[PDB]
Formats: structure tokens, C-alpha cells, sequence
């Protein structure tokens, strides 16, 4: 006999597991069980992902209520996991949004300095250097005390809360308690604080003294920042050192990109497609009986959405575990999500990643992996699956 399928597969960032496809081809939605003990259906066909992620009575709200089946247990405030909502709400969606645009004035430039910056010291170091500690981390981690606008001293100390934050845990997290606590007080003090006045939290605080705004809460102003933060250098960072990992074990494609950089973007967006960042399948919570394939998802129950499932499905990527820059629906990977709660930094985590790899091309371009490929020290229980250390050399 056999227990009930349990998810997470495998904390592995560098495979996808076989069972994925066996999975996605005999069952596109079964049932699992989930690190609390919680029954869940796990999604794994692009049609099934996206009818889910596009089917707004599939709520991410409701995965908040006390009660529910859970994945993981919350390390924010359950009003938090409506963050998008709450903003929506409180007239703050346009401001955040262009606030968080590559597009602002230096930024790339910005980017590009500090990418060549971090890697001329790992060249003057010498060879092994760690990606992910000493490059893109650091990386991910002055892009977004550029973007909210403070400063990059804070960056370090905010970034170590991340490794908390973002645990996918059967329990709660007495830790993520006083991180969370703490980092709030630190965006509240920067709210208040009369030299913050670019990016987002200087956007923040003037908009927190227009009187249009006067009824929106401080926690939730200073809740933008902590979240924006650490979803932000949590995702790039993560995104960026795996999708490293995949062009080291491609020198084809890394040759090909660095003779031609115009075709960056279109490896990026195929790093995307193929990369196994995140950990668990986006969960939602059923506020109605829905058919999803076979299966009658009832009002209640927990629905993981696998974006590995769909972004290798076969049917809508052919030849899905390659690398092609010539696909016709190139950018149609669900990386982002897809629908009501779409990745808001989407532009943002392209333009990290398509600069911090260009510069990686540039000074590095005989970067390898120093140790074998399975030396590498998977992130367990963890909400994005990254390398506890990435050493190459060059
Ligand atoms: C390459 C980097 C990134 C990847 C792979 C990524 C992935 C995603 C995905 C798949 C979702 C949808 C989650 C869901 O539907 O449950 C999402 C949502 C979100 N992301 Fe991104 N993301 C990235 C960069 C960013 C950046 C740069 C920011 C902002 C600085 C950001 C902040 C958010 C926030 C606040 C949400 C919640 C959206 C909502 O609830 O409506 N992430 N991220
Ligand atoms: N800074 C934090 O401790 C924190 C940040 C996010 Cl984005 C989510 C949960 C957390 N505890």
C-alpha cells in the first residue's frame, strides 16, 4: 500500500523529474497531499494550468481562511496574501506599477554598472566564485533598493530575512514573525523619513500626504515595500542564478548569445519558460464546484497550479526541455502566472535578468561550473528552488 502522492517532487532547480509528464500525460489533475498533511489537486497541463489561474472563483484570497487546506503555513498576515487587492483597492495599483517599470530613467544603466561591478570583483578574487551569493543575489538585491528608493547599505540586512520569508513550511514560523515585524518597521521609518524621495517608497510617501489618499492605512504603505522587496529579490535572484545554471550547461547556447547579444531577450524568455524556480505549484482555493478536466473540484478544496506542468507540456511547447529562440508563442509560458494575479514585475524581472546575463557574457565568457553539476546544494522546504551556492569558473 501507498501513501497519497506527496508535493513537493524534488528540491532540484537543474531537472525537471520524469514523473512530471507521466503525471501531466495519465492524470492532468489529481489529487496529493500536501507538507501539511492538507489534500490538494495538482495541475499539470497548460490547458488545466490556465483554465485555473484564468477562473477568478479559484481564489488566491481564500487560501488565507482560517481552516482551509493549506500548502504551506502563512509567514504574512493573512490580509497580506490579498496584497494586490488591498492596493487595488486603495487607488495605490497605477502608482506601484509604473513606479516598478525597468523603464525609469538610469536604471538599466544602473543595472548594468553593478552587474559589471560584482563580476570585475569576482574576476579579481579569482576563480571559484559563487553566482549566486556574490552576483545575482547582490544583484537582485541593488536593483530593488534602486527601485523602492533606499539605500543600498539596507540592502544586505533586509535580503537576509528571505531565506525565512519565503519558507514553504508544514508550520508556522516564529522567525518570519519578527522579520516581518521588523522589516515593517523599517519601511514605516522610511516613509517618515525626509531623504527617501525617489522609486517606490518616495512615491509612497508622497502619496501617503496627498489627501486622496489620506484614509489608506500606514501598514499598509510600509506593507508594500517589505512585500515588493522580498517578492522582488526573491524571485529575480532565484530566477536569474537557475537560469545561469541552464546556460553554463548549454555552451551552444551561450556561444550563440554571446556572438549575437541582440538575441539576450529571446533566450530569457525561453530561461523562463524552462525555469524550475518555483517551488510549489501557485495554490488557490475553490469558492465554487468547478469542472477541471476529470475532476470536479469542490467548493473548499486547494488547487496547486504546477507552472512546470505547464511550461513543459509537449502540446503547447514542442520539444519543451529545449531551447529554441525561434518558437511562435514565445513569451505564452505561464513564468508569470497568467490572469488576475499576473506578476506584476514581469518587465522588471526580464531586464535584471537579460543585463545581469549580458554582463555575465561579456567578463566571463568561459564561466563553467567548478564542481559537478550534482554537487550543487538544493534549497529544501523552501518556496523557490535555488543552489545554496553556484561555484564556477572562467
Ligand atoms: C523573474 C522574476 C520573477 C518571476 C519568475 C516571478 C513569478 C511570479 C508569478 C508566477 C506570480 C503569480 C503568483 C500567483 O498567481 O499566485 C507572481 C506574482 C507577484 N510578483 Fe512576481 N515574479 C518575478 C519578479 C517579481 C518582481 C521584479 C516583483 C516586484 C518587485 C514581483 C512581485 C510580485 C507580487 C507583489 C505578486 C503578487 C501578484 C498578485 O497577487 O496579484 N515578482 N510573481
Ligand atoms: N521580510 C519578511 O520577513 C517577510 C517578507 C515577505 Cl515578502 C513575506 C514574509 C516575510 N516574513
Amino acid at each position: 500500500a501507498t501513501v497519497l502522492l506527496e508535493v513537493p517532487f524534488s528540491a532540484r532547480g537543474d531537472r525537471i523529474p520524469d514523473a512530471v509528464a507521466e503525471l501531466r500525460t495519465r492524470e492532468p489533475i489529481r489529487k496529493v497531499r500536501t507538507i501539511t498533511g492538507a489534500e490538494a489537486w495538482l495541475v499539470s497541463s497548460y490547458a488545466l494550468c490556465t483554465q485555473v489561474l484564468e477562473d477568478r472563483r479559484f481564489s488566491m484570497k481564500e487560501t488565507a481562511a482560517a481552516g482551509a487546506p493549506r500548502l504551506n503555513a502563512l509567514t504574512v498576515p493573512p490580509e497580506v496574501v490579498n496584497n494586490m487587492g488591498n492596493i487595488a483597492d486603495a487607488g495605490l495599483r497605477k502608482a506601484v506599477m509604473k513606479a516598478i517599470t525597468p523603464k525609469a530613467p538610469g536604471l538599466e544603466q544602473f543595472l548594468r554598472d553593478t552587474a559589471n561591478s560584482l563580476l570585475d570583483n569576482l574576476i579579481t578574487e579569482g576563480a571559484p566564485a559563487d553566482l549566486r551569493n556574490d552576483f545575482a543575489d547582490p544583484l537582485a538585491t541593488a536593483l530593488h533598493c534602486k527601485v523602492l528608493g533606499i539605500p543600498q547599505e539596507d540592502g544586505p540586512k533586509l535580503f537576509r530575512s528571505l531565506s525565512i520569508a519565503f519558507m514553504s513550511s508544514a508550520d508556522p514560523i516564529p522567525a518570519a514573525k519578527i522579520n516581518w515585524d521588523r522589516d515593517i518597521e523599517y519601511m514605516a521609518g522610511i516613509l517618515e523619513n525626509p531623504n527617501i524621495t525617489t522609486g517606490l517608497m518616495g512615491e509612497l510617501s508622497r502619496l501617503r500626504k496627498d489627501p486622496a489618499y489620506s484614509h489608506v492605512s500606514d501598514e499598509l504603505f510600509a506593507t508594500i515595500g517589505v512585500t515588493f522587496f522580498g517578492a522582488g529579490v526573491i524571485s529575480t535572484g532565484s530566477f536569474l542564478t537557475t537560469a545561469l545554471i541552464s546556460l553554463i550547461q548549454r555552451p551552444q547556447l551561450r556561444n550563440l548569445l554571446h556572438e549575437k547579444p541582440e538575441l539576450i531577450p529571446a533566450g530569457v524568455e525561453e530561461l523562463l519558460r524552462i525555469n524550475l524556480s518555483f517551488a510549489d505549484g501557485l495554490p488557490r482555493l475553490a469558492t465554487a464546484d468547478i469542472q477541471v478536466g476529470d475532476v470536479l473540484v469542490r467548493k473548499g478544496e486547494l488547487v496547486l497550479v504546477l507552472l512546470e506542468g505547464a511550461n513543459f507540456d509537449p502540446e503547447h511547447f514542442p520539444n519543451p526541455g529545449s531551447i529554441e529562440l525561434d518558437r511562435p508563442n514565445p513569451t505564452s509560458h505561464l513564468a508569470f502566472g497568467r490572469g488576475q494575479h499576473f506578476c506584476p514585475g514581469s518587465a522588471l524581472g526580464r531586464r535584471h535578468a537579460q543585463i545581469g546575463i549580458e554582463a555575465l557574457l561579456k567578463k566571463m565568457p568561459g564561466v563553467d561550473l567548478a564542481v559537478p553539476i550534482d554537487q550543487l546544494v538544493w534549497r529544501t522546504r523552501f518556496q523557490r528552488r535555488i543552489p545554496e551556492r553556484l561555484p564556477v569558473l572562467w
